[PDB]
């Protein structure tokens, strides 16, 4: 057949980290993981792990046995990347096997460390996160003329794209899905080699086809329906017969291939299928050179800037599609909103409707701290004699090396204070190092995951608040011994995040309108925020803030908290994430934390 | 205030076979592969491959007759049972045929673009949608007028407009002519007008 | 002539309270006040007094033996009901020989507590805010079938100007400024008996010539020329021709009376010289009612629905007009904020240039705290069986009778706490009182008076600021007794006012278009918070917020505050007000305050 197909996998885990230990700033981060044990079934094996993460990173050794099972160039794989650091850390022999993998047998792809949804991000925070993208990936990429490029929940905008595009001089592959298009609809724009203008420059996009990937990774069809829904399925009689080549992208989540115990064989056994009805395997990038190259046959204007197409502002690949009104696909999975008549809508969690308008808050809240923290950086810089924002840009993108420091140096990369300080050398390295670490405490703190789910309670959420706490008292802490009032600057944002609830008061919630109409009441509000776990009175943004700072305030501030909150109800137990659940958890109640040692 | 029921043709494989831009073997494989909802065939639920053309193509070349009886043939091979969109709904409400959850009914409420057709200038989209700049001469997204090709030559399609808009003054002339001149009779209500033009 | 005129004249002090004691709330507020002391010149005498408000007190008495030199029912005059009180507590002759003027010799007019701009309140606070006026006032209008309104600023919007009239069965003036009417040109609808509706109902309004009334007030025209503008300016020769009798109404501060030693000498000539141009002097209720008896003769419709005009939301009396681009006035005075291009405008202070940006985080953030204030008390009130939101506005508007508790018991009006309890009777007294006492500190702390001026750092700032936090501290207090996690919800609303320059960030300000282009930097945020006095390094928000904390919070959170500021530096001394140059201070170059005692 003229019909070509490839399969994309974008691996991510959070991380189970429940508390950061303090450090100067000049190493990689050190901490506390959740002690919460779960298994996973692989075939007849059960993988152990002494929580979610864990766990996962043993897994991802069977998927890459997996990978290298298929042929050469056949699919694409992204690995977030301080995901691959905790492989490196943990078990360096599976990082060794991944990324023999990603050198030579799967297109690597590009993608944004820690997960945040970028056009949730300001364009200062995600030019930082766009540079590092394609420095950590430097090692998979240095000689790639085009690369593909997957965004986190593949939510985009025009200008997050411009970003994207400007910080490479390589060509763009955005990797997407078809409910994303715009302008042209489904069939017309299917399976051909399209373009997207990002102003300055064009990238290439491809868009998978979500109803077949979900059909794989949740095991909804068996391996012959698979098989049929794309050799017959996706068929284009007219390529066929004019022997133009046409490619079927297809995407998921790479742990997706142990989603259940047969995943693996299943996806094996579909290429196999897909194989002998004619079709061949080929990645993304490597089909776009064919179609440049004229190895393959091209429609007039095919792969060039005549065949553009438009995606859709805050469009996604994970959407509440049910709650579409214009058939595409957009981001009120991650805000609350629908945009097209701005409401906030519900889900169903444990057989009750919840409203989602605390995801709005916590998205506000995260922006407001971020800023606080990015400003904060820059101000104490300034006191160093460090004036050009140029330079700090400069100075963060390098300070990467400092933060995945093993991976560089696994690839033989500088990761010398002389090369992160060279920016800024002018700086005293103590202070500018400390800010480097809060600076990236701050952006590790923005994983999208929280807001994936319909339940506010989740270790994801406990995670980024007590990520973002670390990075807060540090920064007030150095306006401390300044003799500063930007302390208490500092401090109100803290607050923020311990007196969470009363955000729907402060940011006039109650002025937004429900989708039924009851989303946006006081009493949805705070039902929306009731703990999850017995052993804990207090919301899990308030219980997480409690955590870190009854380790890490000052004694007046510790006091401060200690009289008005039991701070033994500070743990790190939290409700379980849905989609966690095919586990087999030690305690599937509830996300536990044994804290016996 | 009422709700109509809705199907959509498919425009590339109707005019495959209009224009005979493919042969019986790949008409049949655009239908039986192309359009598979392998999920409903799981789930044993009925679903409408709807097509449509001008009577006239049955006769745009000698051979349509034959191609679309072969056509038809090769579906049946296919295990796929012809049968028309009121006989299909019917079948569906009667739940001879199985449905999804609210299939014919309100829940499954679909949208239509106003203004747009099964056979406008294409080419020209800038939705993907179709419109009716064919019989205005006018692109309405971004409010401009068209030309085509015609022997070689571009044409302003501006004439279309002109005379669209004339008809209308011309349909209203006559229109307000027949009910001065019927009020002259002494007929006075509208509605027993309408009825009259009617029967 | 058939022409008439009438003065209103708007009485207000904004307090010189510094510190306010701690209390149950079953009684009237005590406090501490400024020492600054300051004298003002009267014709040849010195009026000497220990601050401003005690000084002004004393001059009242002066401006109402002049109001009884004017003949019965020329003018008229409100006065703000916590000024009017202020007076009774420190000099209660004068205060009787104000109201024995009040109810007989000039018309009473019903004005607001505490002057705040009421369209920048919540629809809740300008509800209770304009019941209290019209209780307030009983003793002067209870046989009064009309009644004439003094908005503050005559800051008024279709809303509030429903609000204000839903809160009587009588007919209400609204007393405004001729740049607020709007649908008709001034010349068009100038000295005529124009309605308004205020939806459900309709009101009169009168129009007052702002450039002949500042003539006077600020002393740029001589008795003569107020004369000419006046008697022939003025003239409408038509209805001169058909005896139809019109109203040439001005207005100003009662204050304006002592702007000068020579004003009250000035005022009577004025009045006398017009007189003796055959020009009747009546006030604006007293013209209506003529007019509507017939005793006067009108234009067809004059005084009826027929001759309705329409005012411009959002305008005042006294906004920066030079700035207005649609010949009107607006409220940017006191928003910062042009509302017809939306761009943050500045003003000349000290010979050098201010943003106005201050203003409206001033004005969001006060949003906010009277908002948590408010639903702290319906909050507390739910505990003890109160569930009906009507019967706590009901509540609220009667704790007027303790607040004001002298006021009404020189009336002989009943202010015990039986009256005062009837509709939440189910309620603990001893917590009720206390809310209500928190709720009136929150009302008393929205005075307009700081938005006024160019410069943030000023003695009414100090004050709005020092009283709201009073309340906020007493609210948080009464959470802590209850063991209550909402304790911090309050305390992180003080967090707003400790760390207040930090909303500059927080509010997004930085997303703002300054007029010329400047007023929305960081640079110029932190320029127009700079202190004004040399004994205080913190801004007067932070200052007055101090000031406060370091007497009320509790052990913990003192050390707090005493470990990130030098709480040496939180004193009253402010910046002067420009609009107090005029007066003959013992520190003429700030506001001090004398604090040996």
């Amino acid at each position: 057949m003229y019909m070509k197909f490839t399969y994309h996998f974008h691996a991510y885990q959070p991380g189970d980290i429940i508390y950061v230990h303090d450090g100067s700033g000049w190493d990689p981060i050190k901490y506390s993981e959740r002690l919460s044990p779960v298994a996973l079934e692989i075939r007849e094996e059960e993988v152990k792990g002494r929580n979610w993460t864990r766990a996962m990173i043993k897994a991802y050794e069977y998927v890459d046995e997996t990978l290298r099972m298929l042929d050469e160039g056949a699919v694409s794989v992204d690995f977030e990347p301080f995901t691959l650091y905790m492989v490196l850390k943990y078990k360096p022999k599976i990082y060794g096997e991944i990324v023999e993998t990603l050198e030579t047998h799967v297109e690597p792809t590009v993608t944004v460390p820690f997960h945040p949804i970028m056009p949730h991000l300001s364009h200062f925070e995600q030019e930082i996160l766009s540079k590092v993208s394609f420095d950590f990936y430097l090692p998979f990429i240095a000689r790639k003329p085009i690369v593909s490029f997957w965004l986190p929940e593949n939510v985009i905008t025009k200008d997050t794209a411009k970003i994207v595009t400007s910080a490479t001089d390589k060509d763009v592959v955005f990797l997407l899905d078809e409910r994303q298009f715009i302008g042209v609809n489904i069939p017309q724009a299917r399976f051909s080699c399209n373009k997207y203008l990002c102003d300055g420059k064009s990238a290439f996009v491809f868009g998978r086809i979500h109803y077949i990937s979900d059909a794989f990774a949740f095991n909804t069809l068996d391996v012959e329906g698979l098989t049929r829904a794309v050799a017959e399925g996706c068929v284009d009689v007219f390529k066929e017969k004019e022997g133009i080549e046409y490619l079927v992208f297809l995407s998921s989540d790479l742990e997706s291939l142990v989603a259940n115990p047969k995943q693996l064989d299943r996806f094996l056994g579909w290429i196999d299928g897909l194989k002998k009805r004619g079709i061949e395997i080929i990645n993304v990038a490597e089909f776009i050179r064919k179609k440049v190259s004229n190895e393959y046959k091209s429609l007039p204007g095919e792969c060039s800037e005549s065949f553009r197409i438009n995606v859709k502002d805050y469009s996604s690949w994970s959407d509440y599609f049910d709650l579409s009104v214009d058939g595409r696909t957009s981001d009120m999975r991650w805000t609350g909103i629908r945009r097209e008549d701005n409401v906030v809508i519900h889900r169903w969690y444990k057989e009750r409707k919840v409203s989602q308008l605390w995801k709005f808050a916590f998205m506000k809240l995260f922006r407001e701290l971020n800023r606080a923290v990015r400003f904060g950086v820059i101000d104490m810089l300034r006191t160093q004699g460090v004036s050009d924002i140029e330079k700090i840009k400069e100075f963060l993108v390098r300070y990467s090396r400092v933060f995945f420091r093993e991976h560089y140096e696994y690839f033989e990369l500088d990761t010398s204070v002389d090369y992160v300080m060279e920016p800024i050398h002018e700086a005293d390295p103590s202070l500018a190092l400390k800010l480097g670490r809060i600076y990236y405490l701050m952006l590790l703190a923005n994983h999208s995951c929280p807001r994936f789910w319909e339940n506010i309670d989740t270790r994801v959420t406990f995670g980024n608040v007590a990520t973002i706490s670390k990075a807060l008292i540090e920064l007030m802490e150095l306006y401390m011994e300044e003799n500063e009032e930007r302390a208490n600057y500092i401090f109100l944002e803290y607050m923020k995040l311990l007196a969470f609830p009363q955000l729907y008061y402060d940011y006039d919630l109650f002025r937004m309108k429900g989708l039924e109409g009851w989303e946006t009441t006081e009493k949805a509000w705070f039902e929306s925020l009731r703990s999850e776990v017995p052993n804990s009175k207090y919301n899990v943004v308030t219980r997480a803030a409690l955590y870190v700072g009854k380790r890490d305030l000052p004694p007046d501030m510790r006091s401060v908290i200690d009289t008005l909150y039991d701070l033994e109800e500070a743990v790190p137990d939290t409700g379980h994430i849905p989609g966690e659940m095919h586990g087999k958890w030690e305690n599937k109640e509830w996300c536990e934390h044994k804290g016996k040692d």
